[PDB]
């Protein structure tokens, strides 16, 4: 029923990270309605396959290769949803479950067509941005500006330097997303803007602020 | 790569029968680029599953259930091709290979949408009628009129009775499709017309002729 089990585990990791939930084996098990033991065995095989690493505190860390694939699966999934909703007219309650199968069989060529054919490929019908469209191709720690890449990762805030800021509007944004020193947050450059996420709340940083906030790896 | 192997074997049986080729294990092996031994093992499992029977002369006979599924797979396959060609604009050289994956994951609901959304669902872009649209839901031997059903089957012509016919135009049609007594031909009611096929040449019978031609089971 899962069609491509490996790809489903990756897509589920992806969407847990999007939501700011720590990707743990029991959350994957719950989301895919699979047994914990079955998940643990499939996770072991994904490790052998180069797709994931189980960190010492048991969270799943997608390898850059795993992440690239997960991003591809998500992109296909969201473009299929837009197709099914925008063009096919499939009833909305069935769209995600259809795209959940289609995502494992859509080629890159179909996607490049969809990008031309659809009105807007900013987001799925369910509110989330479509990732990967670029790859389809149509002083403790480190300053956020230097540490962020085009692939998101979870890091820890070790300093904010509010004393050096002129752009003072984002202070409250950070506070309302409860981002403080010691918060573990996702970072990405996407761009020319860095974004911090905490608990699925996004803060798009101005560059003065991205120069000032310093992070450490988890 | 086959996505649903069982469904691929059925779709390949279907298309061999369409072409008037006897569905034999070596022709399936050849078409799917699978080993003979692998085909024979998968065929054994399909038998255990109720989908096919290997007749005493080694041809594959789809069970009515196998045939119903094969017809469903074909319908999904052809509607996907029309979608990919008519709406998506996928380059024609890639359409069949894409639909070859999509056919195993399209629900009935998507198909019912496609039937409304597409211009014409008479045929795939590759010239063959789309079957199953009805089930989607939007004196030796026996006279052809009595023996034919909505599901095609291979039978043997045992009598033609040309002496009793007034409609004399179809005689040559039969002759050019080399349908003579002793010819093994496919029959279907589809309708209100019976069709005889021999070697992938179709003859649509007038009812006077369908009353006259008598057939036996193989
Ligand atoms: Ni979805
Ligand atoms: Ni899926
Ligand atoms: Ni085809
Ligand atoms: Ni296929």
């Amino acid at each position: 029923d899962l069609v491509d089990t490996t790809a489903m585990y990756l897509r589920t990791i992806y969407e847990l990270e999007e939501e700011g939930v720590t990707p743990l084996r029991a959350r994957i098990a719950e989301r895919l309605e699979q047994s914990g033991p079955t998940v643990s065995q499939t996770v072991a095989r994904m490790e052998r396959d180069g797709l994931v690493v189980v960190a010492s505190d048991r969270s799943l860390q997608m390898t850059p290769t795993g992440r690239t694939l997960a991003t591809a699966v998500m992109r296909k999934h969201r473009l299929a949803e837009r197709l099914l909703t925008d063009i096919i007219g499939l009833d909305i309650n069935k769209v995600h479950d259809e795209a959940d199968r289609w995502e494992h069989v859509m080629s890159d060529e179909v996607e490049r067509r969809l990008v031309k054919v659809l009105k807007d490929v900013s987001r799925s019908p369910f509110g989330n941005p479509i990732p990967g469209l670029d790859e389809l191709g149509v002083a403790p720690g480190t300053r956020v500006i230097d540490a962020a890449t085009s692939m998101p990762r979870k890091v820890r805030i070790v300093q904010i330097n509010e004393i050096f800021q002129v752009e003072t509007d984002q202070f409250t944004q950070l506070l309302d997303a409860d981002i403080r020193v010691g918060s573990e947050v996702e970072i990405v450059d996407r761009d020319g803007h860095i974004t911090l996420s905490h608990n699925g709340k996004d803060v798009e940083l101005l560059d003065d602020l991205a120069h000032t906030i310093r992070i450490e790896e988890l």
